[PDB]
């Protein structure tokens, strides 16, 4: 089980997996995730994925627990850093 972030809505697009970790924006790039570009996202149940509009877990936090199709236009296209948790 992991997070797996994609590039597209509906789970479209590139896609990239993550374990539970603090990812800034240099270690999301070298696991080729590129700067506001995630879009959608499925979530592990019972984890949590707080996504950063800036770098090193700064600016506007958004909050996952589940499989989310549709980030929507607020937050799409802005996830710089990410921390995710299996809690
Ligand atoms: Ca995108
Ligand atoms: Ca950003």
């Amino acid at each position: 089980k992991a997070v797996t972030f994609y590039e597209d809505i509906n789970y479209g697009g590139a896609s990239v997996s993550l374990q539970p970790g603090n990812y800034t924006l240099s270690q999301l790039n070298t696991a080729k995730i590129p700067n506001d570009w995630m879009t959608s996202l499925k979530v592990p149940s019972g984890w949590t994925v707080d996504v950063y509009e800036n770098d090193n877990f700064t600016g506007t936090k958004w909050t996952y627990t589940s499989d989310t199709p549709w980030v929507g236009n607020d937050a799409n296209d802005k996830m710089t850093s990410v921390k995710i948790y299996s809690t």
